[PDB]
């Protein structure tokens, strides 16, 4: 039997896949440690690794690309989960070893490959704490270029009054996402600061592991997938709308929360997001 994670609910995105919306054409590359193609609840349609010591993407040693790409688009069928977009054609783009470290020289030619490779939604489950010139022109090129870019915010909770929140999700390009848990709080974890753009799902999330398993994993990882799920079903709905009307509508119909600095403008709703 299939079981709907709670965070898909939260965000309201079974009441799209009712409707016959579940981004079917949509092009969203899990730029993260790889995905495990063999896992009989995805369907990965291409991918690249920029890794230099593991060249298939489809090979994931870490767990955590498998994961963030379960919450995506685990698909609807009668065994495991579901993902936020379950008809999304899902990309490996493979930068992070099996340490679930990787070079900047990796991630950004990751970008550049999404960019070239007419991908419609970018998923950044990955942050450090400094930026660089190259980091910053690859994310804006690719919105620049129509894309969609969604990142985690990072894990590093409150610190006095100073943002926490990482890189990329720290540029203004991209959609910094923070992690909230059932109940619609803030994780304490969950990155804080002026950059913060919204909130998901994020603590114990249940989504597909490698060899055909499953188990919950906690952190704005887990989050920032449910965002580039949503994103991807509201162009399924409307194919014809920019990347920034698609952000748009997901900031400006979010439920408020707390303060903006620890909440952002608060959780998607994708029912209401995509009019
Ligand atoms: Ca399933
Ligand atoms: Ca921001």
């Amino acid at each position: 039997a299939q079981s709907v994670p709670y965070g898909v609910s939260q965000i309201k995105a079974p009441a799209l896949h009712s409707q016959g919306y579940c981004g079917s054409n949509v092009k969203v590359a899990v730029i993260d440690s790889g995905i495990d193609s063999s896992h009989p609840d995805l369907k990965v349609a291409g991918g690249a690794s920029f890794v230099p010591s593991e060249t298939n993407p489809f090979q994931d040693n870490n767990s955590h690309g498998t994961h963030v790409a379960g919450t995506v688009a685990a698909l609807n069928n009668s065994i495991g989960v579901l993902g936020v977009a379950p008809c999304a054609s899902l990309y490996a783009v493979k930068v992070l070893g099996a340490d679930g470290s990787g070079q900047y020289s990796w991630i950004i030619n990751g970008i550049e490959w999404a960019i070239a490779n007419n991908m419609d939604v970018i998923n950044m489950s990955l942050g450090g704490p400094s930026g660089s010139a190259a980091l910053k022109a690859a994310v804006d090129k690719a919105v620049a270029s129509g894309v969609v870019v969604v990142a985690a915010a990072g894990n590093e909770g409150t610190s006095g009054s100073s943002s926490t929140v990482g890189y990329p999700a720290k540029y203004p390009s991209v959609i910094a996402v923070g992690a909230v848990d059932s109940s619609n709080q803030r994780a304490s974890f969950s990155s804080v600061g002026p950059e913060l753009d919204v909130m998901a799902p994020g603590v114990s999330i249940c989504s597909t592991l490698p060899g055909n398993k499953y188990g919950a994993k906690s952190g704005t990882s887990m989050a920032s997938p449910h965002v580039a799920g949503a994103a991807a079903l509201i162009l399924s709905k409307h194919p014809n709308w920019t990347n920034t009307q698609v952000r748009s509508s997901l900031e400006n119909t979010t439920t408020k929360l707390g303060d903006s600095f620890y909440y952002g403008k608060g959780l998607i709703n994708v029912q209401a997001a995509a009019q």
